[PDB]
């Protein structure tokens, strides 16, 4: 029911609320967290405001019948985020949880990256309007006018809609957060090390010189080994340290795709097989916000986990990334030239691992084929949407294969787009609409969540003018 | 698991705040429930703060174990609250919703009176310092010195304890809320009347009057009958309309007490067993509120219900003491004497409908027998608490058995004692105490929700004295 | 100092609050005077949100300047509030300070009426956009889409700004607290009269029965005469006991107009003439909110009082319209013919009474003449607006000339369009402006407060069709 | 007046609240002066409500009168806060602002300082209670239980009176702002200086480098010399750098003591003098926190100022402590052995300064007597308070005359009972109450301000002991 959902954002919002009160034990978090609690609150006020100001509390089963899907989405995420709190709020080791913990955890940050994908699901709370016969009218061209084409840019849209959209002047709030848990955490390091009153504290020291290169000293870490590197030369390779996000195996991953795929017969919706493409994307191009490149990719390296209380939902990350020191048919066709770490190259095998994730079938029943451009050809059962994007990144030229930031945009729009439709025909092919985007106002090598909200926004716009 | 009942407080104030939140479509409270959400929001705030303050929150599973039993009564109240919201914010036959609703009601102070009854199971809030071993000793004297002798006093209390026990200076707050609901109902029944555009806006008039005697004009409530008064004498009789609590049938009682009897083999627990007592006497003196004697009590005559969401609990109301204009063994002895509606003589009924809960069996395998003062005992089983207030009561003289007064807050004390101790001895025969609050502080005809706090700590100050 | 005057209100607020904090010990307001608070809060809050929002912190002395006046005249109604919750506050003979309290006082809606008349200088706020050279034309067109000519509509307005302008869904909270301070006033009567404990009770009673026709019982008011109704007959005339406006002397006016002329050599100014202007007007209409007629108005009649610190502002009511029971140069021309209570006539001696207040000079340095329609013109020196809406009711049919309605809120129009500009050319002649808010959106006998966001932006998107 | 101080209170807090709405333009604070703002709200609204909570707000001119100095002090401190504050918030001299501004500024914990040193005359707000006479009594018993000795502990006061005497669980907090300011601040220049688009850019990095030893590279900045260090040596003595106190001239001194003294006929009050006193112990005492001892003290080296909008109050520092590289009078007894840097020594200094301050006249109308301890003498005009703390120290041995903890804490107790009686016996010699908080609790080599709550009521709790 749709109303009852919202009851149970609230009952999730409640139970973060009240973990959360009991908040100074935290030697990690308490100031990323923090942040969640914040963000949860401010967005679940505002969809109740937006709720209690466009829609009438009245038809309860009869007019809100399409809120259910979206707040749907929304008690997951919350839930998500939640769940999260609490496994930082868990009283398990707590050094190795500070080893496993945010030195470079982000997951505060990819989770409020969840909720601005889906948040855009306020194109809901729009659906009140269709009591009042003239009225109806009114709602839908102030909408209209909110849908203009003299309305695309980043200020414009940041001054007009900031508080609609849960951006506040808190969006730089957010990096704030990801540094002061950092010294509260060497505080308490320091604190724990001088007074320590055996080998904890040599660890502390070799720690807290990292968040002061590649220590790597001893294995004081004896490492007790379970089941499952050779020499002291490119050093300089270590800055791996510094790459973090909640998209990269920094600690373990549970399983892999490969593994995952050939007992897979679907397991994999249109809307988790969306997903599982884009935890790649969202994390493969902070790569490039470091200009590493995977260079080779296949399933044998995307480590996906389980996403808890979701509908098959994972969390999954990119292994075998680093490690530059030590069949072909996952390489590019430009790198069947060897007879190749392109940042442009890598989309084939992106490209290649959505190939098989849509269709659940290895590619073939050749190389010098791939090298001629002819390509493997999907089912049709496949949908039309995801067919579309995998194979303009299929063209042989590897500049005509578009970029991560113009290839992870476009797929959480089709997220908001199957959010806001839970029945099965698409907008248009998504391509095109993205190269209007890319077009003009484009001119970016990193791109950080603030920007969510404008781009979901300006494909609703863009779509418009088509 | 004791943290974890915490975060139930949590989903379920989370639930009631997302179901107010959209608040302005109610039509006969939102000033009533809202005055529950404002309670309910500063109780889980205010334990809240005091767990922070007094507690530490690393021992999640070893030195909280205390506070399973009095939270989860707290989930079971703040569940109740939020179902009576719930049925408030029904959308079923707004006209008889207004009959059925507040023209008499008081469902929420009832609501906030179990609230109170429990809530000060603060003390249990107050075990988290039985790390530091000097420090022990300090919280135990600064307890001890909250529960010295110089302190048992209205003003006195009220001062140096309102804000942990919920009282503010909104103790008269409850009563402008009973208030402003009446003028919203009237304003909207007079728009309704007037701006009516068959026979709906004849009621409205009827009703409109009442809120300004005794109406009760005309059949147009044509009253389609389904299964199951005489004269027009004894009008002045129908003040009865001005006798509300929601502890008294004012609309229908889904079945009586002896009907739920003989096929009872126990069904209630010492905490249902006292808590069906209560309800009676908190509603009982209610009646001496307007001097009115019920006379004749039986279980035929006591109607419960079922409290939803609770392990068996009940919610019952008191039927057909008004109406005066038309076995013996359910009398008072001196009422045998006719060979009778003092005050003083409704207990030995009371006493006689407590002495079958208990036992469960009618008083009997003897009329003569009575007077003299002879009575049925109860067996071995039953608990040494009960048997002592219901023989006091069943002494002969009149005078010498207590008023409602002098026996619903002993009740309530042996509710907070089993609520502080779910295994199982008794502190002292709990008459004993009563007779102190009684014997000098007392000098009150009726009394309200606001004194419990108060009533409730004398006991835990006066028993201390010994 | 434009950002200096903010800080006055700054200072201002903190005043009121600091006041205000100490709140039960009012025994009249509590609940008047706390809507006063509220409401300046969320004032100051949303003027400091949007100049946030809208403006640059660093141009403090360069681009504010036009900031100045508004913000000027927004310290000075603060003040006034802050003044009258003082007076309600003060510790005064309590029993005085009931009757000439609000029984019938309304003050705190006078204030807010003030407080939204002036409140729409929010036009300022948008003068920051008035750094980035394309950003300019952003604001620019956001405002002027803003104010479309297909946004004039109670609902539509309400909906799209009534945040900005200060109106929640708290509209209809005015009224509220109108009568909770009554209701608190009569139970703190009825527990002083009951436990009195010589003949203030019997006032109490007397008291007591009004708020329950017209009991005017005893002397019981010895009357202690200072300097300075005959039979009894028309007593039903006694209704005037129900006329409630902070613009009608319900005790005592201080002085009149007449005698405030004579000596006045220019003591009012465009910007207090206005206003004197308009305080009669905001009062006049609502006598025919219970259809009664002044009839006779004269600067002998209305009693103007001081505004304390303003600039020579001043609060004035209207006195003798009332008491029907018992030179001609001040009568319509209508009741010249003699030889005449119309709702439309009175405006000829409201006009009358404003051509002195422009020219500080009485008319005339002849009867006969002002039948024909001749009337005495004003000098060169006297303003365009101010000549214009009188002239127009100065003609001789009385269903051309405006009602009251018709004529405050263009009065009001004026204000803002004074405080907008602090300099001196005016938009255009007032009158036709209003005619196109009366000629199609008007279908309204008696308007509140409310109404006046929408009233006075009416004007402004009005005014660009032109 | 009484109750009109506190809306002064209200005014002087409204301004700093309106000042800091429009904050995000501050480039160094922002979160230094954002916990004033939070301190400040927090101490206004608490002494509101134990206003509320203890007095009767009726006898607003009769028993009121206690409150006047206390609240007039109060008054002063906030008003000195809203300066810093706006000092910090011109727009003067962006790069001149950063360097003069907190790379070691700690300007806002001087402040909470002095709030702290006199809201400790909230045992004004305990006079309220010296209607009910028997109440009055209880009240007494009350605060004496809240004056029992069993109380005197760090964890046990900070737990039963935290809240309030202002200090939270954010004693901490202070700390967290005075870093994130230094990270914002860094921040900010590394913008500048990265986007910078002459020799401006120089600055930063050797700035930036400073808040990453001695830079101190370059004559960069011109100096543009005005009216009025020799070799590369002793490089270590620029750890100075890392002294940072709002009482030590880390820029320059506007006037000094000996200059303002022969010609000052008293200016400095009991009340002024004191506090001159201790700015200089407040101060003092950092030294120590880095154990660097100022050696020879003298009023050539005490820089006063003025305190703005106060009563001749001034802001001192201590100029020439550090320079180690390059009359007798001013020197310690035991460094007349010559014929002497220890910590104990410097105090003969203090003393002898503050014996010009009392007296306003040198010591002397002779250095062999010193040595054998004969001591000048102040004439029979000086108070008994502020003599006996100085000869104690001007004893002969070195050890017995006592550190700058031991003596800081005791000046600010005379503050106290200084705002708290503004006519004129004092309690006691002060530095008998001194030894016993000395003799047990303290085992202390820097003292921060949370433990100033505590030390002022010690000496409460311990006096009543004698």
């Amino acid at each position: 029911a749709a109303m009852e959902q919202f009851r149970q954002i609230g009952e999730v919002l409640g139970s973060l609320n009240a973990l959360m009160v009991l908040q100074d034990d935290i030697l990690i978090n308490q100031r990323q967290c923090c942040l969640l609690l914040e963000l949860f609150s401010l967005a679940f006020n505002t969809v109740a405001e937006e709720i209690r100001q466009n829609l009438k509390l009245e038809e309860k089963h009869t007019k809100w019948r399409a809120l259910e899907q979206p707040l749907r989405e929304l008690t997951r995420v919350f839930k998500e985020g939640e769940l999260y709190v609490k496994h930082c709020m868990d009283n398990s080791d707590w050094w190795g949880k500070v080893i496993n913990l945010h030195q470079n955890k982000d997951c505060v940050e990819f989770h409020i990256h969840n909720l601005f994908c889906y948040f855009s699901a306020v194109v809901e709370a729009i659906e009140a309007a269709g009591l009042d016969p003239s009225e109806m009218e009114r709602r839908r061209v102030v909408f209209s006018r909110k849908y203009d084409r003299e309305w695309n840019d980043p200020k414009m849209f940041q001054w007009r809609f900031g508080k609609q959209y849960l951006l506040s002047r808190i969006c730089s709030r957010f990096e704030h957060s990801w540094r002061e848990d950092r010294w509260n955490l060497v505080e308490a390091l320091q604190e724990k090390r001088k007074s320590d009153s055996k080998t904890e504290k040599r660890l502390a020291d070799l720690l807290l010189k990292k968040l002061t290169f590649n220590g790597k000293l001893f294995p004081s870490s004896i490492l007790l080994g379970s089941k499952d590197d050779l020499e002291p030369l490119s050093s300089e390779i270590s800055s791996l340290l510094a790459l973090c996000h909640s998209n990269i195996l920094q600690e373990l991953m549970h399983k892999d795709l490969q593994s995952y795929m050939k007992e897979n017969r679907y397991l994999f919706s249109i809307p988790v097989v969306i997903d599982i493409m884009l935890q790649i994307a969202r994390g493969m191009e902070y790569l490039h916000g470091n200009d590493i490149f995977h260079g080779d990719l296949n399933p044998m390296n995307i480590h996906l986990k389980e996403r808890s209380h979701t509908e098959g939902y994972f969390h999954a990350k990119i292994c075998g990334f680093g490690l530059s020191s030590v069949p072909v048919i996952w390489y590019a066709p430009e790198v069947l030239a060897e007879m190749k770490l392109t940042h442009k190259a890598d989309v084939y095998s992106f490209a290649m691992v959505c190939f098989e994730l849509i269709t659940g079938k290895v590619p073939f029943e050749m190389t010098i084929n791939i090298r001629m451009g002819e390509r493997p050809l999907f089912p049709f059962p496949s949908p039309k949407t995801l067919v579309s994007l995998i194979k303009r990144c299929w063209h042989s030229e590897p500049s005509q294969r578009p970029n991560f930031s113009s290839i992870c945009r476009i797929l959480r729009y089709i997220k908001k787009f199957l959010v806001v439709n839970p029945d099965h025909t698409p907008l248009v092919d998504c391509w095109d609409l993205e190269a209007r985007f890319l077009r003009k106002f484009p001119g970016s090598h990193t791109a950080s969540v603030n920007q969510i909200p404008f781009q979901l926004t300006s494909y609703r716009v863009l779509e418009k003018e088509k």
